[PDB]
This record gives C-alpha cells, sequence and structure tokens, in this order.
C-alpha cells in the first residue's frame, strides 16, 4: 500500500511568455484526441477541487487535462468539470460512473461530444 | 485545384460560450459581460485550488464564475484559471496584479474573453 505523504509537488513550469493565456501547445488533432477521451463531469461539489477531483478519476486511468469552471450564477458556486485522459480507456471507465453518487449528490459523467448532430466523418 | 466549396467564415471560439457541456448554455450577453470582466490567471501551480485562489481575488473584487484548468500532459501538472468577476471594477483591480508573486511563483494575470459560434437545437 503506497499512500503519498507530502512531497511530489512539483509545478515549476511556466515556458516563460508572460503572456500564456488560455492555450497550450496542442495541435488540432491533439486536440481531437484529447476530447475523444474526455469527460463531463458536472453538479461536482465544489469541496472536488482539482486534486481530490483527478483522484476519483486517476482510479479510472491517467489524466492529460482538466478542465473545471465553477458558476456562482447560481449564488452559490457549482462546478462542472472536464476531465481529458491520455486514454481511450480512461474515458470509458469513467463514464460508466456516469450516474454515480459523489459526497452525496449525484454526479453526472458523460464524454466531451462525441454525439451525431447531423453528418460526421473525418473523410468524406 | 480542386474546390467543391467555397468557405469563407470568421472563426469562432468554441469552448466557453458554446460548449457548456450539457447544460444549456446561459444568454449570450451574459457571456459577454463576464468575459469583459474576466481575467486569465495563469502559472498558478497545482497547490493551489479554487477557495485558495478566490480569496486572492476576492480581495480585489467579487467573483461571478472561475474555470481552472490543469494540464499534466507535460507531465508537471500545471494550472491556469479564468477568474469571471462580477464587475468591471474588479477586473481592472486583478489584472493590476499581472506582475505579481503568488506561492513563491511569479503569475501573470490580463484579461481573458470567449465568444460563440452560434448555439442552436433542432427538435425534430
Amino acid at each position: 500500500a503506497i499512500a503519498p505523504c507530502m512531497q511530489t509537488t512539483h509545478s515549476k513550469m511556466t515556458a516563460g511568455a508572460y503572456t500564456e493565456g488560455p492555450p497550450q501547445p496542442l495541435s488540432a488533432e491533439e486536440k481531437k484526441e484529447i476530447d475523444k477521451r474526455s469527460v463531463y463531469v458536472g453538479n461536482v461539489d465544489y469541496g472536488s477541487t482539482a486534486q481530490d477531483l483527478e483522484a476519483h478519476f486517476s482510479s479510472c486511468g491517467s489524466i492529460n487535462r482538466i478542465t473545471i469552471l465553477c458558476d456562482k450564477f447560481s449564488g452559490h458556486p457549482k462546478g462542472y468539470a472536464y476531465i481529458e485522459f491520455a486514454e481511450r480507456n480512461s474515458v470509458d471507465a469513467a463514464v460508466a460512473m456516469d450516474e454515480t453518487v459523489f459526497r452525496g449528490r449525484t454526479i453526472k459523467v458523460l464524454p466531451k461530444r462525441t454525439n451525431m448532430p447531423g453528418i460526421s466523418s473525418t473523410d468524406r
């Protein structure tokens, strides 16, 4: 049984642009692959920020990126998070928890929009 | 050259104003006003979380929404956050901290803005 007791904190990577902004260096296809293996995690409690939130999903695979949005438009900050995994295995394993119950509330997890809003084909 | 279709349109942002995920996106202008009051907080490390992060910005105004994205595909888990305030006063006060040091590292804060490509749901 391995348990992280402090340490392991190392985020000293800024790239150094001083104008980083919203993006990260990914090609259009890096972006497609990540959303294909991304999930939407909604109605998450404000208590489950990135560290706690990843832990639950990390059991289903390896996380590549995560985006968490909290709206106080509702007075109470609600959380929605998009978890983007490294593998397709992980997304499929995560979506299986779609209607699981977490912290007393039922959360919802489904892929970050892989649906057909009409015709969709990479090559036509 | 073979041109089956003459395509000339404008590049509209997808994340933020379009994809709110499964929920239906709130008003277009609610979205505009929030961007106009939004800041980009980058280089925030994985050690900070939403509560801690809000506290620093809450000192400079009232937060309406926040979006935090952490990338770990680079191996190192990094953080970027978009803080959306309720007042324009707050965004201006927050951007004044563009050069500052938080948790021992220099972060970068400047205004954030998304836009919509068009939102419609076809019934039948």
